[PDB]
This record gives C-alpha cells, structure tokens and sequence, in this order.
C-alpha cells in the first residue's frame, strides 16, 4: 500500500486514533477525507508536503489556495483555513499556521491550533482526518512536547464537542523516534 498501520486506540467516546507510517510526501496520495497542512502565515507551498501537493493536485489546487490567500489574508498564529483538494483523494485541505518554540503561550496556541483545524472538519461534516506531524521540524517544539499537546488537544475536542462528523483521526509520521514518542503517548489510554 506504502501506509502501514502501526498503532490504534478508541477514546472515551468512540472515535479511533490511527498510527501510519509513510513519507511526508505520499501523504497526499492518503485516502482520508481532510489533510493538515502546516505551513505559516503566507500559505506558500514551500517545502516537500507543500510541493507534493501541489504535483498530485495540478493547476486547480495551485488556483485553489492562491483564492484562499486573497478571500482569508495572511493566516494569523493557530489560524486555520481550508482549500478543496482538487487532484487528490482528500475532500479538503486544511491549511494551519502553527505556533514557533519560544513564542509567548506558545504551548496553549499549539492545542488552540489543533482545535481550529478540528473545528474546520466538524463544520465541513468530514468523517475522517490526517495529522503529518506537527511543531516538529520548522516550529522547533521538541518531539515529545509537540505530542503530548497534540494529543491532549484532540482527547480535548471529543470530550468538548458532544456529537462530531469526525470518526477517524490519523497520524502519518516519518520518524522513528517520533512514532516512538507517538505510541508511548497513545497507549495513555
């Protein structure tokens, strides 16, 4: 297939948590209904993911954000925004802009950002959702910390948000030592 399951868990309300392994790249390819892509203020596809993206979608998903840049602006910080995924099999793209280690509340703004983005799935009734990994790399979190918020903030979203669209949530990671800290993380509870 290319994605291999590694890991799973239901939460407190039913809903089941995946851990994939697969290149940031083939992500797009991943049949899932919404994907999250990180980048920042500016939504310019410019690294791997971005770029992979923008081969599996064509002209039409390049055009697509570039209206989603007028219509919305610069994406604020734990801003996120959605563009339909026109080449690929996800529905939506959800496109966030994730706090930088050493910002001021960065920690808060970090599970504010993974909120936002499930929000944005809720309320476009989507049934299943890919986490790549998030803080990590760019925004400088360590590992673990960056896992720990992420899946504090999604255990949050479930509990906090009584009935949702949202069934599936998966995580596509690269790393080892990542997937690691993933699985430690997921098997609390």
């Amino acid at each position: 297939d290319g994605f291999t399951v590694l890991s799973t868990k239901s939460l407190f309300l039913g809903q089941k948590l995946n851990l994939i392994h697969s290149e940031i790249s083939n992500l797009a390819g991943f049949e899932v209904e919404a994907i999250i892509n990180p980048t920042n203020a500016d939504i310019d596809l410019k690294d791997d993911l971005g770029n992979t993206l923008e081969k599996k979608g064509g002209k039409e998903f390049v055009e697509a954000v570039l209206e989603l840049r007028k219509k919305n602006g610069p994406l604020e910080v734990a801003g996120a925004a959605v563009s339909a995924g026109h080449g690929l099999p996800a529905k939506f793209v959800i496109h966030c802009n994730s706090p930088v280690w050493g910002a001021d509340k960065c920690e808060e703004l970090l599970e504010k950002t993974v909120k936002n983005c499930l929000a944005l799935a809720d309320d476009k009734k989507l049934k299943s959702i890919a986490f790549p990994s998030i803080g990590s790399g760019r925004n400088g979190f360590p590992k673990q910390t960056a896992a720990q918020l992420i899946l504090k903030a999604i255990s949050s979203y479930f509990v906090s948000t009584m009935s949702s669209s949202i069934k599936t949530v998966y995580f596509v990671l690269f790393d080892s030592e990542s997937i690691g800290i993933y699985v430690q993380e997921m098997a609390k509870l």
